[PDB]
């Protein structure tokens, strides 16, 4: 099962997926994207290990706006936690790998990209991942028209109700 969540940018995707992962417990591995408050994003996994990898007082040639990207500190905390999350989900499917979020500040990853390929492929693994609302990257083009995959546009008007959906489609 794929939950891909999209929706506009302050609409409560890190929000939703926060709470999914409240819900499930130790099936959840992986991270999520918190906004650092507005100068930059701190990468937050399901160990708490947090990291600022994003900000306006970093220096890089990877820039998303205002917003200097450091890849090495993304990956620094993004990498293990992924390659874990994909070992344990393919022999436990109970598991649930979380990604939040598959955007243009992670994109900047090689090895963040190449991986998320292989798991959101690979049929066997449970996901729920995020993706901004316009194709950005073209890794966020193929993730959006992924097949078989849940597409969840959230908005104001399903934010209070969509969780529920959700977690029927995962196993209770
Ligand atoms: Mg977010
Ligand atoms: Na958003
Ligand atoms: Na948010």
């Amino acid at each position: 099962m794929k939950i891909i969540i999209t929706g506009e940018p302050g609409v409560g995707k890190t929000t939703l997926v926060k709470k999914i992962v409240e819900r499930l417990g130790k099936r959840a591995i992986g991270f999520w994207t918190e906004e650092v408050r507005r100068t930059g994003f701190r990468i937050i996994t399901t160990e708490g290990k947090k990291k600022i990898f994003s900000s306006k007082f970093f220096t890089s040639k990877k820039l998303v706006g205002s917003y200097g990207v450091n890849v090495q500190y993304f990956e620094e905390l993004a990498i293990p936690i992924l390659e874990r999350a994909y070992r344990e989900a393919k022999k436990d499917r109970r598991k649930v790998i979380i990604i939040d979020e598959i955007g243009k500040m992670e994109l900047f990853s090689k090895k963040f990209r190449d991986l998320v390929r292989q798991i959101m492929h690979d049929p066997n693994v449970n996901v729920v991942a995020t993706i901004p609302i316009r194709d950005v990257h073209p890794l966020v083009k193929e993730i959006r028209r992924l097949p078989g995959a849940v597409l969840i546009e959230l908005t104001p008007e399903n934010r209070d109700v969509i969780l529920e959906d959700i977690l029927s489609l995962l196993e209770r």
